[PDB]
C-alpha cells in the first residue's frame, strides 16, 4: 500500500525534490559505483513530470517522465528505481503502468521512449516496447532505445 502521485516539476515541494535525487543517486550513483552527473538539468525544464510512490515519510519508488516537445515528438521515460528495500514486490510493474497511464494522459497518442538495459529487452517487450537503436553503452553496461507504439 503506498501514496502515488505523479507532478508537474513546477510543484514539487523542496522535501520532494530532495527526496527524488536523494534516492536516484542512492541507487544510480552509489549502490550501482557509477560516478556520472546524476543531476542532469532535465528535472526542472519544460514539463518534465516526476512519479512518486510515498510510504511513512519514505519515497520508495520513482520514475520521470520528459515532455515530447522538448524530446523530438516522443515522451521519455527514465531514471526508473525503486528503492532497494522494497524489491522483488513487483513495484516495477506499478510503475510502468502507471507511467503509461500518465504519459497517455498528458500526451495522449505519444508514443513512448526509454532507454532500457541490453538484457531486460523482452520485459519492456511485454509493455510493447520494441527496439529502435543497436546496443550502445551506458556505464559500460549494454543499453538499447526502445520506444511503444
Amino acid at each position: 500500500s503506498l501514496d502515488w502521485t505523479c507532478k508537474h516539476h513546477a510543484d514539487l515541494t523542496l522535501k520532494e525534490l530532495y527526496a527524488l535525487l536523494q534516492l536516484r543517486t542512492e541507487v544510480f550513483v552509489v549502490e550501482q559505483k557509477c560516478p556520472y552527473q546524476e543531476v542532469d538539468g532535465l528535472d526542472l525544464v519544460g514539463d518534465t513530470h516526476h512519479l512518486m510512490a510515498w510510504r511513512d515519510g519514505q519515497l520508495l519508488a520513482y520514475l520521470r517522465l520528459l515532455d515530447p516537445v522538448r524530446h523530438e515528438g516522443q515522451v521519455v521515460i527514465g531514471r526508473v528505481v525503486s528503492s532497494s528495500a522494497a524489491r522483488g514486490q513487483g513495484l516495477g510493474h506499478q510503475l510502468m503502468e502507471r507511467a503509461l497511464q500518465a504519459a497517455e494522459r498528458l500526451w495522449l497518442d505519444t508514443p513512448v521512449y526509454l532507454s532500457a538495459q541490453a538484457h531486460l529487452q523482452a520485459y519492456y517487450g511485454r509493455y510493447g516496447f520494441v527496439a529502435v537503436t543497436e546496443v550502445y553503452l551506458e556505464d559500460d553496461i549494454p543499453h538499447i532505445g526502445m520506444r511503444r507504439a
